[PDB]
């Protein structure tokens, strides 16, 4: 039943680091998992006896030739991984030809805004985990299922976020946009009110020039705006966050903060402002007060006085004047 080269045990079919070029004609008619990871199989070494098999379930493509993507593939493929690979067009005819996809891997690739087509993902709606990172994305595809529960974008060239694009997404509980050219005008105007579900939000390395408001505080628990250009603050955008557990500001552009801005957060826990030129005078006097009332079983880390050369290197709560 197994080939010469490749290599099989009870469902679990290992073709892996074998360098093979094109996928074997024959595998067992019964199978669970496919393996054809890290080898020289291409976009053309697909054969057509492939989308045959009816108990597959599983198949591991990365690190392999794929110039687009896979045609003539399973009947049934609940997770498909396809990392590592030179993967540039993503058309609605191979994607819909997998009626069945609950995940999907697209690590490393070269897929832009542009490569996909409008509306493809919209067909598919068995889709809960997509990853779109290390890609060459300008935008996020506006053509998305609502049952997407996770979904990353992580060191990506995402500029600018359209509107209905994230609209919709009920479901929705993380996303994560590291490493991106996003600022505060190209982020969307109102674009993470509607996903209320959303529980983890990650926008680490920037062009953010200030905080973001119409935050969702119905299930948000994790925030990280860290490695970005943020001045300012307004008392609108921590505010409603009642479940936030931690906020990650580290290395940014702040110096003051106003008057009543952490008063709206209740679960809050870890108040991480590492690497800031905080400015320590007398409109920023009422921090003082409030590090000494609750935080016991609160952390507030990297808050220290950076203007004047003074008082430089000491924490606010010592501080009196």
């Amino acid at each position: 039943s197994c080939p010469s080269v490749c290599r099989c045990d009870a469902g679990f079919i290992y073709c892996n680091d074998r360098s093979l070029t094109s996928i074997p004609v024959g595998i067992p008619e019964d199978a669970t998992t496919l393996y054809l990871q890290n080898n020289q199989i291409n976009n053309v070494g697909i054969p057509s006896d492939l989308k045959n098999l009816l108990k597959v379930q599983r198949i591991y493509l990365y690190h392999n030739s794929l110039d687009e993507f896979p045609t003539n593939l399973p009947k049934y493929v609940k997770e498909l991984h396809l990392q590592e690979n030179n993967i540039r067009t993503i058309t609605y005819d191979s994607l819909s030809k997998i009626p069945y996809l609950e995940e999907l891997h697209l690590d490393d690739n070269s897929v832009s805004a542009v490569s996909i087509e409008e509306g493809a993902f919209r067909d598919s709606n068995y889709l809960r985990l997509l990853f779109l990172s290390r890609n060459h994305l300008s935008t996020i595809p506006g053509g998305l299922p609502r049952t997407i529960e996770e979904l990353r974008l992580d060191d990506n060239r995402i500029s600018t976020i359209s509107s209905p694009s994230l609209h919709g997404l009920t479901s929705l509980k993380r996303l994560v946009l590291d490493g991106n050219l996003l600022n505060n005008h190209g982020l969307g105007d109102k674009v993470f009110f509607n996903l209320v579900n959303l529980t983890e939000l990650s926008l680490v390395r920037n062009s953010l020039t200030a905080a973001p408001v119409n935050l969702p505080g119905t299930s948000l628990r994790k925030l990280y705006l860290q490695d970005n250009h943020i001045n300012r603050v307004p008392p609108n955008a921590f505010s409603y966050l009642r479940q936030l557990y931690r906020l990650d500001m580290s290395n940014n552009n702040l110096s003051n903060l106003p008057q009543g801005i952490f008063d709206d957060l209740d679960n809050i826990t870890q108040l991480i402002l590492r690497n800031n030129p905080w400015y320590c005078g007398c409109k920023m006097k009422w921090v003082r007060d409030w590090l000494q009332s609750l935080p016991v079983k609160v952390n507030v880390r990297g808050l220290m006085c950076q203007a004047p050369e003074k008082v430089r290197g000491m924490a606010i709560k010592d501080l009196s004047a």
